[PDB]
């Protein structure tokens, strides 16, 4: 079996991406934050605190023919930036793009925190990251791509999200039409249970490569990338006026600059994000003050490469027995 369906950016900035997924029986459809950084597919629904609840869509257990409580399971998550949700569990078919998982765990809010609650777009999230990570107590359950892999053609799956536009979460196939060149692939360590790999270096716009290696995990549920102090200091060097602002909580920039391009290294490729993918654009409305979308890991425990990476790429998000990813250009 294979899955596909298309992924959108909530806004104009793309700070995340929702991808439709069909929950229970009849389906009732929520559009889900794919996130390869978490490992707990958890949903807005009818237990969701009524006051916490602000325009999603939300699951409705008592309407799906196909649901069941998990008994006695609870689940509870927080993530980088502080946000958090807890809730209980159902399982449930669910299916992404075609492809449809019978018993798949599906975590229920009962509580979610304020940013969730103000991002009206996104119902929920689905977590892609490996299965060791999921929080639900006291029986851990699987991923939506490790309960599918066996069904699937091949164990990937692969992520081409757009700038600005729609791209494509693919399950079971690559999509040879969907990227230039050759796809590079290179090891991962599922030790801290993420995509984490060792990127061969980077470059700022024109300037010479710099081989040095930096380990982070490839994160669609990340919106910036984060590296290094050093190499971060490097980039901004690179922006008349850019600083780092503690008040703001990162670099800054003016928003008259043309940002130069990032290169990062993937083995002997190089995948290059143009200037334009770092811009995140006013600090606040009106302001001549503009967010970077390179930031520092300093203080985080890891580098992340976050959407403002992984979208100047064709991911594949390689599921065998010994996992890799691979990343080509597009
Ligand atoms: C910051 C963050 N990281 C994730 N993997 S979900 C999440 C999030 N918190 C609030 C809203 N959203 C999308
Ligand atoms: C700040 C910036 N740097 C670039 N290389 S394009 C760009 C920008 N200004 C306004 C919109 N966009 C994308």
């Amino acid at each position: 079996s294979t899955g596909s369906a298309t992924t959108t950016p909530i806004d104009s900035l793309d700070d995340a991406y929702i991808t439709p997924v069909q929950i229970g029986t009849p389906a009732q459809t929520l559009n889900l934050d794919f996130d390869t950084g978490s490992s707990d597919l958890w949903v807005f629904s009818s237990e969701t605190t009524a006051s916490e609840v602000d325009g999603q869509t939300i699951y409705t257990p008592s309407k799906s023919t196909t649901a069941k409580l998990l008994s006695g399971a609870t689940w509870s998550i927080s993530y980088g930036d502080g946000s958090s949700s807890s809730g209980d569990v159902y399982t449930d078919t669910v299916s992404v793009g075609g492809l449809t998982v019978t018993g798949q765990a599906v975590e229920s809010a009962k509580k979610v925190s304020s940013s969730f609650t103000e991002d009206s777009t996104i119902d929920g999230l689905l977590g892609l990251a490996f299965s060791t990570l999921n929080t639900v107590s006291p029986t851990q359950q699987k991923t939506f791509f490790d309960n599918a892999k066996a069904s699937l053609d091949s164990p990937v799956f692969t992520a081409d999200l757009g700038y600005h536009a729609p791209g494509t979460y693919n399950f079971g196939f690559i999509d040879t039409t969907a990227y230039t060149g050759s796809i590079t692939y290179t090891a991962v360590s599922t030790k801290q249970g993420f995509w984490e790999w060792t990127s061969t270096g980077y470059a700022v716009g024109s300037g010479t490569f710099k081989s040095t290696s930096i380990d982070g995990i490839a994160d669609t549920g990340t919106t910036l990338l984060y590296l290094p102090a050093t190499v971060v200091s490097a980039y901004w060097a690179q922006v008349s006026g850019a600083k780092s602002s503690s008040s703001v909580g990162g670099y800054v920039f003016p928003c008259s600059a043309t940002l130069p391009s990032f290169t990062f290294g993937v083995g002997s490729a190089r995948i290059v994000i143009p200037g334009d993918y770092i811009d995140f654009g006013p600090i606040s409305t009106g302001s001549s003050s503009c967010f970077g979308g390179i930031q520092s890991s300093a203080g985080i425990g890891i580098n992340i490469f976050g959407d403002v990476a992984l979208k100047a790429a064709f991911v594949v998000f390689n599921g065998a027995t010994t996992p890799t990813l691979g990343f080509a250009s597009k």
